Formats: C-alpha cells, sequence, structure tokens
C-alpha cells in the first residue's frame, strides 16, 4: 500500500513491483509523468488497466518483465504478411503466449499485411514473428 503525493510514475511503478517477480522498466516518457492518490496493490494488472486509461499509458508483459510506456511511444506498424493466413498467424502468437488482446492485429484474407499498434517491445516481436514465419513458409 502506498499514498502517492506527485511521485514520479517511475516511483510507483517500483513500488507496484515490491509484490511482483518480474521487474518493471518505464519509458522516459511515462516516468515524467507524475500520480496522486491512495493505493493498494491487491490487483496489479487490473490497476495498470485502470492507470493506463486515466494516464494515458500503455504496457506490455513478456513473461519475464513488465514495460510500461506513454500512450504518445506508441509504435505503429504496417507488417507484410504474404505467405501465411491472418489468422494462422493471430493462432501462432495467441498459442505462445505473446499475444495481448490490447492490441491486436488488424486486416483482412484479402491482402497481404495487417496494422497494428502497442508497445514498441511488443510490436518490435510481432514484426520478428511475421517475418520469420512469411519467410518459412515461402515455398511450394
Amino acid at each position: 500500500g502506498f499514498v502517492a503525493k506527485d511521485d514520479s510514475l517511475r516511483t510507483f511503478f517500483d513500488a507496484m513491483a515490491l509484490q511482483l517477480k518480474e521487474p518493471v522498466i518505464v519509458s522516459k516518457m511515462a516516468a515524467r509523468k507524475k500520480i496522486t492518490g491512495n493505493f493498494e496493490f491487491h490487483d496489479p494488472n487490473a490497476l495498470l488497466e485502470k492507470l493506463s486509461l486515466q494516464l494515458g499509458l500503455i504496457w506490455y508483459f513478456d513473461g519475464q518483465a513488465i514495460y510500461i510506456y506513454d500512450a504518445s511511444e506508441m509504435r505503429n506498424a504496417v507488417v507484410s504478411l504474404r505467405n501465411v493466413s491472418l489468422n494462422e498467424f493471430n493462432n501462432f502468437l495467441k498459442r505462445s503466449g505473446l499475444y495481448n488482446k490490447n492490441y491486436p492485429l488488424r486486416g483482412d484474407n484479402r491482402k497481404g499485411t495487417f496494422y497494428v499498434s502497442g508497445p514498441p517491445v511488443y510490436v518490435d516481436m510481432v514484426v520478428n514473428a511475421a517475418t520469420m514465419m512469411d519467410k518459412q513458409n515461402d515455398g511450394i
């Protein structure tokens, strides 16, 4: 528990992380925001979702660490996907547990690209995954 009084987001999320196994990595732009209020950390993921909406943040848990960015650091990507169905690629991300429902792949089965917008660490993964998968399927 924690009563914040104009504390930097970095200090705040460090406080949240005390009761977590994973470190929290707060971007430069997120860290310059301040936060005030009475906080209880009885449900960190729910809090993260709410604060991301209140304060204009985006976040990703990659299974080992939590990344927090300002909404202004959102990466907007267009990604080629020529040799695999969008649905196959989606399921692949999901099964692997890297997919984040807050940052969905936006495409259609007619065209050879899809869009994705979200935390840089996430989008970088999505782009790499699509690039690896497209190549490995580039054949009869």
